[PDB]
């Protein structure tokens, strides 16, 4: 399948999907459903892949792509001065929030009532810096009414990092030590657990997903760590 549908108690007024590498037209190293236009692929192929995926996902409009910079800024999708941001927020029907990834954690959010949605691109830098709390801060609803879906990311068996990454996280939130295990001179990091921690700090505990690994599941996902020059997937959410 070209896409995954989040397994969460999705409100009737919300739609969401997350793409795989399967079912497009690109050739290696972008094989096949590469959505990224700035990673060296044949641009005709990328355009075709986007057409295929947007049709498969029944997107009502084109996604509002961001100029992702591995920061913590959120674009409120008001209908831009700048799209330099790593998350977006919408309360407008038909507006599609999207983040593009190939290892960095996508997080999709909505409220139980189905009146607000958001998408965050939470690579370790952005996650550490507070992109998830920034995104949550945009919601009008109460925190216990926010649902968060952890999309396909590089998982804890493959995401090896140096001690400086562990230090960066622990400097914000000491609990972060629980999300690393030592491997020689490095650490294996659980980005999912880090997300759960940082969201729990802001009262968001209804968390779903977190069961995939972009690195390990190579027939299903692109992985920057695995392949360096490769394609991108994306995660999408909208109010119907």
């Amino acid at each position: 399948s070209k896409l995954i549908v989040p397994q969460w108690p999705q409100p009737k007024g919300v739609a969401a999907c997350s793409s795989t590498r399967i079912g497009g037209v690109s050739l290696p190293p972008y094989d096949s459903l590469n959505l990224g236009a700035h990673c060296g692929d044949n641009p005709d192929h990328v355009e075709e892949n986007r057409k295929r995926l947007f049709a498969a996902g029944n997107l009502p409009s084109k996604p509002v792509w961001l100029e992702q910079v591995h920061g913590k800024d959120v674009l409120k999708l008001t209908g831009y001065a700048s799209k330099r941001a790593d998350a977006s927020y919408s309360n407008t029907p038909g507006t599609v929030c999207a983040v593009m990834t190939a290892d960095c954690l996508p997080v999709l959010f909505c409220n139980r009532a189905g009146t607000e949605v958001a998408a965050a691109h939470a690579g370790w830098r952005g996650l550490c810096a507070g992109v998830l709390e920034e995104t949550v801060s945009c919601f009008a609803d109460n925190p216990e009414n926010i649902l968060a879906w952890l999309g396909p990311a590089i998982g804890p068996r493959a995401f090896e990092v140096g001690g400086e990454v562990r230090e960066a996280f622990m400097a914000v939130d000491a609990k972060a030590s629980a999300a690393f295990i030592q491997h020689g001179d490095k650490y294996l990091a659980d980005i999912y657990q880090l997300a759960r921690q940082r969201l729990a700090n802001v009262g968001v505990e209804q968390i779903f997903g977190g069961d995939r690994c972009t690195y390990t599941e190579n027939e299903t996902f692109f992985s920057y760590r695995r392949d360096k020059t490769t394609g991108r997937m994306a995660s999408f959410i909208w109010l119907i």
